[PDB]
């Protein structure tokens, strides 16, 4: 029992190791208690309040603000700890933040959260082939999936929902009658290139951060000048790296159906952007889309190596919070799309969904075969 | 280095011990998160959602429930372990969400607070002798002072602030030029009669509570009815006490300055909740005024407890979260105070509230000679 407790304290708040400038990680919560007052002291005996709508603004980035400062001092910093344990707490803080905004948003009408949302961005009211469709939005699909493939460190799981989706995508041509988007963007240029390049580039750099060795000096000891910029930039990069297997030649069918539900809460996870997208109109540009892709893809980074922790590890016996709370922002955003979104559909095709599902089991279970049949051969 | 991180997790999280009954003390998350889906689930295609101000109002239920969900998951206990652990995590998260709302309302000029305030309660826009000053209101100002001098464990500090916040309230009478309320109240009846019978009582149960061998059974041993049913009632009492002693016949002024600062956060609280009433008015049965204080009653306990653990322990090194919320709380309080209240005064007198430290400091001083004369002779 004293391991569970001691298990979950390594998926939660991973400890730092060989401290040697103890600077960044010595606590001065009284000067940060003293800076939050003397700062709102500030902001109250001389900002301006004579404009209502400057205040409620104003209003929602202090207390986002101090929130984080909040989540540095109290919440847990998953299981990683580079640059800094406390970046990882205020990702978390963030979490909490969406997490509770999508439950306020379940109780409120459809022209509440647009009424919402047009108090953002009023601007909201109002709204050779190949080279083009290359565009800043294509870094995002390649590095977004070069980040996934390093943590998922399986071809198999990366080009199972690579294809499955971006087949999916190009299904849910009905709900888009009036673009003229041609299909080959689909299935050639975003499977082959973007998440068929990023994905591999994701998997060559993992496949690296596995044979390295984490030998780190410190950056006292370092007397040349080259030496401490080197060791600088490196505290941005993994201290280290876990060898990641999700199947094995005898796996449990717990361990079977633990998969399968990751490629199920991963691959609802790329509905939910979908949708939100199209039921509150708003154009890939807008910040509310780029911006949560963003925050969704930091919150992949610990979700993907707690949630391996749970299912893998036999002492663990609890899933992390970040693990948690990222379940419930995935399927609460499922619930917001079901509630919001019941115009855009006249004929509901679940059977597609339903279909969806099925040729994702039945590939894991081609995973399963793949590795079993090539041990033995 | 060790022992800091080892004697902050004894204020922060105290843990359980002689664990007997695992089925209160075994974490279930998934099935919290299952729960907590579910039960948005049914609130989002069950509940009619045509009047927007029953949206917004339900929306800020669900929001704090669910934050109480997450302190649960993931905020400290503090220094407390009984009834559960969970209560007093709950409790945290109540810390943070008053911090969180007066941080905001520090943005806001007074008509929107005033119309914040009247969309909570609609009714505040409109708005022989020895028996009749006694009423629930008396029972609240006793209990609280039996539970302040329960957690101060000091006859002289209990005393002191009462006698100097009963003549502050008493001199704070030109701010109230229409109730014909008279010295006789706030100087005999709230200092000899609730005051002083509260401290006596609190004193009374700290100086059993400290005699006491605390040798806790299990509810599972226990072989008779009554038995069980004393040891389940027993559960909401301490399950230890800890020996309280500010003072030392050779104190550090450090030890001195911290008992000074102890004292003077305890009458800027008892300030602020003054103020705060005057400014806002509400009466004092409106749950705006009971409410808070009941809740800044039940933060007081783990800040006490957490505040005298930093101040006299030399291990500790950091002091707790929830000191942290509540010292920020009272500071931010203060803050909004003088903010939102700048009309009610002409003449401003600090030069009272000035006096009103160097009387504090005095009486210190003077326990600090009773002591140190007592001990020698
Ligand atoms: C916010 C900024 C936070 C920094 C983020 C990244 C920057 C790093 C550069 C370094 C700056 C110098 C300060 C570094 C902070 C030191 C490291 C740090 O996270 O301490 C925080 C408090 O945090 C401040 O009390 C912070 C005090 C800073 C006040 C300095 C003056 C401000 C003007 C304490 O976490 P810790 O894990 O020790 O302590 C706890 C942890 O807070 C919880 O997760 C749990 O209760 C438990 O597991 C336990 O581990
Ligand atoms: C409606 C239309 C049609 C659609 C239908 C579709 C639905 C079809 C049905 C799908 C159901 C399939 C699941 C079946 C049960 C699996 C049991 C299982 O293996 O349990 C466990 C793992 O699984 C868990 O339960 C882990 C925690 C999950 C909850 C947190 C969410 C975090 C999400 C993060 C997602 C990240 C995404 C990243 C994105 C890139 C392991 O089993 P165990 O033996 O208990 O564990 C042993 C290990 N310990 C306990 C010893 C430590
Ligand atoms: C304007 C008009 C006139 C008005 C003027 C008035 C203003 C006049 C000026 C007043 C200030 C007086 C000087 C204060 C000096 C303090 C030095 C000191 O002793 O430090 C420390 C304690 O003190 C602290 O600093 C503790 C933490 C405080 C912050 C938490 C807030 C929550 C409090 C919650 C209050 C609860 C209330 C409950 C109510 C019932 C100890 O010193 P150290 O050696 O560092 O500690 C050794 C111990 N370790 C470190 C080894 C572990
Ligand atoms: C004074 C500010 C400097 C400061 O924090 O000194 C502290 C020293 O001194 C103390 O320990 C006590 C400081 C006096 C009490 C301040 C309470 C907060 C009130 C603010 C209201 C605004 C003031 C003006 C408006 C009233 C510095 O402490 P630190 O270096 O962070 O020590 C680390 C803290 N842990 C980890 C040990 C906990
Ligand atoms: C940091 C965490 C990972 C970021 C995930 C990828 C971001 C993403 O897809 O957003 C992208 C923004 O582009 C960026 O913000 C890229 C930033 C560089 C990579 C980081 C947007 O990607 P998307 O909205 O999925 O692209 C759809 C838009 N088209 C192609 C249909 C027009
Ligand atoms: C509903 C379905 C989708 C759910 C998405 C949920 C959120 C996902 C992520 C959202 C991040 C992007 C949100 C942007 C909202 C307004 C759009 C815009 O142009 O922003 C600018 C503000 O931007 C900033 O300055 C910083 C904003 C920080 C926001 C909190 C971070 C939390 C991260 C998590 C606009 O500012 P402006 O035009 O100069 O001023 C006009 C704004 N007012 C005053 C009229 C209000
Ligand atoms: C199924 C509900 C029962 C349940 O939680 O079983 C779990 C077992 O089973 C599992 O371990 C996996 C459960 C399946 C995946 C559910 C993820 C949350 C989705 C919900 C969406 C709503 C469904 C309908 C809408 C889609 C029960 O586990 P537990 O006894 O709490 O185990 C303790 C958990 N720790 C501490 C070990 C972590
Ligand atoms: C639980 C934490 C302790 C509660 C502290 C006492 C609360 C308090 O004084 O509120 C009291 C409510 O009364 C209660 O709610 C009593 C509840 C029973 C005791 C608990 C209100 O006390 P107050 O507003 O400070 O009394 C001023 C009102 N008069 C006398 C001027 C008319
Ligand atoms: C500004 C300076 C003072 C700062 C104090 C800050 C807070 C301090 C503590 C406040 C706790 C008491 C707040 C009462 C507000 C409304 C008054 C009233 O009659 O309440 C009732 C609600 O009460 C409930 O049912 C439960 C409310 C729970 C509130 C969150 C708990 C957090 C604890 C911390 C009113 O309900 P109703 O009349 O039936 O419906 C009308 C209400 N709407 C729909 C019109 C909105
Ligand atoms: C701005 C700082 C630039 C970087 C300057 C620099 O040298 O940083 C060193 C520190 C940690 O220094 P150590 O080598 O003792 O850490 C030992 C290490 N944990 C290990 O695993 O060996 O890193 C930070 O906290 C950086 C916080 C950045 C927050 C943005
Ligand atoms: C502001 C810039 C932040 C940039 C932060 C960054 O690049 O490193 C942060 C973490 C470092 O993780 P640790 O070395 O603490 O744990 C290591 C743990 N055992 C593991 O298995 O990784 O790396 C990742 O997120 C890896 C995915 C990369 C995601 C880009
Ligand atoms: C409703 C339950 C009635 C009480 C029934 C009862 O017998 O209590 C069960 C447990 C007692 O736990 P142990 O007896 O193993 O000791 C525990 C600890 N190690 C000690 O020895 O102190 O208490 C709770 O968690 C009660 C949670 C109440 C939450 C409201
Ligand atoms: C819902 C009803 C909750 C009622 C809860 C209750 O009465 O007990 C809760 C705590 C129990 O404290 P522990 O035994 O965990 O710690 C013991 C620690 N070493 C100490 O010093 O106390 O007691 C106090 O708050 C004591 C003040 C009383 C405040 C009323
Ligand atoms: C893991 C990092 C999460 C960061 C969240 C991203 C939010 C950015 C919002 C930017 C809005 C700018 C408007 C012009
Ligand atoms: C330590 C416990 C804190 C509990 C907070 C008290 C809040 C109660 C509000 C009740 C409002 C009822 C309106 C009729
Ligand atoms: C422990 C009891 C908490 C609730 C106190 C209620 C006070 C009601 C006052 C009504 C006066 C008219
Ligand atoms: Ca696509
Ligand atoms: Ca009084």
């Amino acid at each position: 029992d004293v391991n569970y407790k001691m298990h979950f304290r390594m998926i939660n708040e991973q400890q730092v190791e060989d401290i040697t400038i103890d600077f960044f990680y010595r606590p001065h919560t009284i000067t940060l208690l003293s800076f939050t007052i003397v700062s709102l002291m500030y902001f109250a005996f001389t900002r301006d309040d004579s404009v209502p709508e400057d205040n409620i603004w104003r209003g929602i980035l202090s207390v986002i603000f101090f929130f984080l400062i909040i989540s540095v001092l109290a919440f847990p910093n998953g299981p990683f700890t580079r640059p800094h344990p406390a970046l990882w707490r205020m990702v978390f803080g963030l979490s909490v933040l969406y997490f509770l905004f999508l439950v306020f948003l379940l109780f409120l009408n459809f022209e509440q959260v647009k009424s919402l949302m047009y108090w953002l961005d009023p601007n909201l009211r109002y709204a050779e082939r190949i080279i083009s469709h290359f565009d800043i939005f294509a870094f995002g699909h390649f590095w977004g999936w070069a980040m996934k493939a390093l943590l998922i460190r399986s071809y198999g799981l990366c080009w199972t929902i690579s294809i499955t989706w971006e087949l999916t995508e190009l299904f849910f041509m009905h709900l888009l009658p009036n673009f003229a988007e041609c299909w080959w963007d689909q299935v050639i240029l975003d499977i082959l290139l973007c998440n068929g390049g990023g994905i591999w580039l994701g998997m060559v750099v993992c496949r690296f951060l596995e044979m390295r060795t984490y030998h780190w000096a410190s950056f006292k000891d370092i007397h040349t000048t080259t030496g401490k910029i080197k060791r600088a930039v490196l505290q941005f990069t993994p201290a280290s790296w876990t060898y990641v297997r999700w199947f094995d030649p005898k796996s449990s069918f717990q361990r079977v159906a633990g998969v399968y539900l990751f490629m199920i809460i991963w691959q609802l996870t790329e509905l939910n952007t979908f949708f939100l997208k199209h039921i509150f109109v708003f154009q890939a540009s807008h910040p509310l889309s780029w911006g949560r892709i963003l925050f969704i893809g930091g919150i992949t980074a610990p979700t993907v190596r707690q949630y391996y922790a749970y299912l893998t590890d036999t002492q663990c016996k609890r899933v992390g919070t970040q693990c948690w709370v990222f379940g419930v922002i995935g399927f609460l955003e499922a619930i917001v799309c079901i509630k919001f979104g019941q115009d855009l559909f006249s004929k509901t095709q679940i059977l597609y969904v339903v279909l969806w599902l099925l040729c994702v089991a039945f590939t894991t279970f081609l995973c399963l075969y793949g590795m079993i049949w090539y041990a033995e051969h």
